[PDB]
């Protein structure tokens, strides 16, 4: 459906031909053995005579037939991802051959493109899809955003200086966000719902040595992990 | 099966040619020397009158054949794989050529592709299939749906203190899952129906250094090892 496309007369010797845009012969299309049409956009018919020594034969009638229009390829709704996540992009249609595009000079010939991981902010933007369905027709495009949010800087790290074995040891940092995640040296992973922790000498997270933060913003986005510090507990004479 | 063939007639200097449906020339197909016929299923027949001078030759009937239909290509039934396991895929037909396909661009010519190693849950998906038999004949798709399960993340380790030897050595972790599985600083295996392990001083797991835990989920899908500690097993005076 668009496009155009011939019509074709058989051949005798000697013979004009005429073709004629209705039945009856009421309205001449042309002269040529083989013309085309332009801009075929449903089902048409076209009349052919064929005269000989100025007598013609019985009208020729053809049909020619064209394919329906394709549907659009089907792509998910606008998604998002944040840049310690990929983008995994699919279509759930049926295609003879895919042609992806997008941002990053992305493409793919499949239903099934590569996935694009470490999906920074580079990558935010329109990717695009347009299909055929192997009748050789095309199909208009369709687009899907993404979205890509980001994790802030990592945060600093303050704690008690070396504390003895007994007393409560207190972490803390000066970074902002929806929750806070602290990592013990063996470990073991605790959550927080504000910027400061106790650690009580029951616990499991008493521990000495390297600890890091980090912290969660909204729609997930953890920071890279902080420097870390040291803790230091110490025995009592 | 189910594509479009020409006939096609000698030539004689000056002959009309006229082709027909069936026998007893009862019902004209066509006036082409050449002519086609679309939408072959099975086998069919076809008749060919050749007139000279107004007086028809022989009826020259034309058989055309139709080839069978191929068989769908065989794949495995649904299978499953963890993400620290491999996908190999492949077929037990026979093809001169094979047409693969699936979820990450993944491709392959071949009755056995190459085998993804690390097979992580982005590769989850269906697979698809599709064959040509070396006789000119696709045949339609088959698929096999692969599931990609998972590691949990890194247990934590706590154990006891430094120990003197001939105490029961006692290491556990807050991890669940399945089954739990300590790693002897050289190298010893042990697996335990729960969180916790206890070392008898008889032992070959009697050692001093540093063990790891890696916890067992269903479907084995073993979580990476923890972070090492450090049994110490002290002398007495």
């Amino acid at each position: 459906t668009g496009t155009d496309a011939s019509l074709s007369a058989g051949t005798v010797s000697g013979a004009s031909y005429a073709w004629y845009t209705d039945a009856g012969t009421s309205n001449q299309f042309s002269t040529l053995q083989n013309p085309t049409v332009n801009n075929l956009t449903n089902d048409s018919t076209f009349y052919l005579l064929v005269t000989v020594n100025g007598c013609p034969s019985a009208l020729d009638s053809t049909t020619v037939v064209v394919y329906p229009l394709t549907p659009s390829p089907s792509l998910p709704a606008d998604f998002a991802v944040c840049e310690g996540d990929d983008i995994a992009l699919s279509t759930s249609t049926v295609a003879s051959s895919y042609d992806w595009s997008g941002p990053n000079g992305f493409t793919s010939n499949a239903q099934n493109p590569v996935v694009i991981t470490n999906a920074t902010g580079s990558n935010a933007g329109v990717y695009t899809l347009s299909i055929v369905d192997g009748n050789g027709c095309s199909s208009a495009d369709t687009s899907v955003q993404v979205t890509v949010n980001a994790a802030p800087a990592q945060p600093s790290m303050t704690t008690n200086s070396p504390i003895c074995n007994g007393a409560d040891l207190v972490m803390s940092t000066s970074a902002t966000g929806n929750s806070y995640i602290w990592r013990a040296p063996n470990g073991a992973d605790t959550t927080t719902a504000s910027s400061t922790l106790t650690i009580v000498p029951t616990s499991s997270l008493y521990q000495s040595g390297n600890w890091t933060l980090s912290v969660v913003n909204a729609a997930g986005c953890v920071s890279p992990a902080s420097i870390a510090s040291a803790v230091e507990i110490n025995s009592i004479p």
